């Protein structure tokens, strides 16, 4: 028999969704090794590479699932605490995978994202870091809420800290992609704040995702304001693909309540839904919980009024090739927002930028750092 | 213009190289992302594709150089440490991969490990854990030797810790592949000892690769046993890949002074060096700082004497496909040495089994704590 090896084919076809899922290289937030990549694709079937089938991205599921089976099981024999969480992680990350580009079936996508929400609230037990846990009642809406609180932090001794808020994107799970983020910020001795709005984390596929996100964020600030440990004047909102589309609003509606705005790809609009790659077309449907015909009015509502002001200090990182958020409107926004927002295009660079989010994330977070110490910190 | 990616056809070349490159999900150790592999490749020369050719591993060199380079510049204009340290591991990370498979300059080589080395003992400042770091003299050779103690330690609140000695494989770095290792070790509150014997880590060029390793092995033991802050009775030896054949070696001379002996996937003798891969040879011929005729020689002294007594506990991960250390030699030792050896065999898996390195390690890991429990810890 040949070594365990994913196909020349296969490993060429998903070249785009390659660096989404090794993403950060990250301390906490759960991430895949090359060898879980191997498990999943080793035996994929063959003559199945249509990214655009609903075929493709079943048998990616099923794979993918089966990976975060044996990491379970793993788990469950471990014979150490630091053992089963390494083992906890590796499922949760090989879960999301399974689920993130899946929506044929919406109970199993829940019950994946439920395995990780599950895992995650397990691991909190065993975490190094002070994770204040509850709920943001907003309206009828009970919004999960996490603020983690920077490696070996004493209330007594130190004194309030910073907080940066982060917004999920479409298809991304709080405690994987947006934690990964967030470490960056930890790193720094700041607090960090994420949530799960309408649609996003555990309630994407239960309530429909919410265009105005930003109420949801304002009941965050007034949680962060009655908070004694957070410098409720030193905050941060960030957004990732979608979210970054929030932060824009944020910036517009609740900017004055923030030293400083970061957007990662997000856009003041979506490219034409009809025209967007067949998989976008169902992720936007299952995340506003509407069909094929309905999308394209939503994302005309979605569209951004540029000519309000923009109230605070905003950094947008832009790829030239996005094909979801077109440069040409960022640009244009960039323009029109003047000196408020800095603009940081790279050449060659599909959405999001994935093959740079390590050296983007480093010049994002000392950016961060340095809209503080311009409010006095 | 089309998005930076890696070729189809040399992503599918590298198939082999690529769970190596990726390694380990590390805290500490340096580690690349995706975008790193891209940066280094996007930009390969067309129709280099020959993993056995010397032309290709020069071009290999060049551009992982140059990726290197861009976090070196990173890390110059850094703004903060936590941003400084970040651009350094990846930058170590990304010289590492460029000389780690080239031979041809031997000046060149040296240079990009000093500046591993270099990064490395900067970067100690910054650290979290204490590293004891000095010289451990063998006859007229100075061994840099780095003893690390787990998160948070504590000499007068802690009881002497459990030690574990790691060894570097021919073209391994101590500071990134063993380090990487390492931290499994330091996760479980075991300190941890790692070395550059002769033609080993930053040796590697200068000192010709010492077959009889034990020796130096010994002299660290001396200086555990020396050492009130680790436990000389709980002492573990691992090695990998050619570390793992020195593993075998200190299982038959100084293996009492252990409790345990980890081989990931050393063997008892290599295959015909003729008939080794292009690549492998010239790997094996700089190590020992030797030409083509004479290595077959010293592959027929480095051939083991089984019938040696094991005076341990020794546990071997290997590969059923692995070209280096041939399976069947090694199912051959499992038998002969009998209860004192266990076994654990990867089916359809090639040398160091690096598509099963997270889970094989949490099962090492925690085997190790095993034999330290049952010699009374
Ligand atoms: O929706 C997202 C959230 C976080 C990261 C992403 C990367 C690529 C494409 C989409 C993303
Ligand atoms: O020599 C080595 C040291 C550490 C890891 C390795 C993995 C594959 C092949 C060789 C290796």
């Amino acid at each position: 028999n040949k070594p365990n090896r994913i196909s020349p084919e296969l490993l060429a076809t998903c070249g785009y969704f390659m660096p989404r899922i090794f993403f950060l290289n990250s301390q906490y937030a759960p991430q895949v090794h090359w060898g879980d990549v191997v498990a999943a694709l080793s035996h994929f079937p063959a003559g199945n590479l249509d990214l655009s089938s609903e075929e493709f991205w079943y048998e990616w599921m099923i794979n993918w699932s089966k990976v975060g089976d044996s990491y379970i099981n793993i788990a469950n024999s471990a014979k150490s605490e630091v053992s089963h969480v390494r083992a906890l992680r590796s499922a949760a990350a090989c879960y999301h995978w399974a689920e993130f580009m899946y929506f044929s079936d919406r109970s199993r996508k829940i019950q994946l994202r439920e395995y990780i929400r599950s895992c995650f609230l397990s691991s909190i037990k065993y975490s190094d870091l002070l994770v204040d846990h509850q709920y943001i009642v907003v309206d009828k809406f009970h919004m999960p809420f996490f603020l983690i609180f920077p490696k070996g932090y004493k209330e007594e001794e130190n004194h309030p800290l910073p907080c940066v808020i982060l917004s999920n994107g479409l298809d991304s799970m709080t405690e994987i992609e947006i934690l990964s983020l967030a470490e960056f910020f930890l790193g720094k001795n700041m607090a960090v704040a994420i949530f799960d709005g309408p649609g996003q984390g555990i309630n994407l596929g239960k309530s429909p995702i919410a265009i105005d996100m930003e109420l949801y964020v304002s009941s965050i600030v007034k949680l962060l304001e009655d908070d004694a440990r957070i410098n409720s004047n030193l905050l941060c909102f960030l957004g990732i693909s979608f979210g970054g589309y929030f932060a824009l609003r944020v910036a517009q509606r609740i900017g004055d309540k923030f030293c400083c705005i970061v957007n990662l790809s997000g856009g003041p609009e979506i490219a034409e839904f009809d025209k967007l790659p067949r998989r976008l077309k169902e992720d936007f449907q299952f995340a506003f919980m509407q069909d094929n015909s309905h999308m394209q009015s939503i994302f005309d509502e979605i569209k951004l009024d540029i000519s309000l002001p923009c109230k605070t200090k905003v950094f947008t990182v832009h790829g030239e090739l996005d094909d979801i958020f077109q440069i040409d409107k960022v640009k244009k926004l960039d323009q029109l927002w003047g000196d408020n927002h800095q603009l940081l295009c790279y050449e060659s660079e599909a959405h999001v930028c994935l093959n740079k989010i390590n050296e983007y994330m480093i010049q994002v977070s000392d950016w961060v750092s340095e809209q503080f110490w311009l409010n006095g910190y």
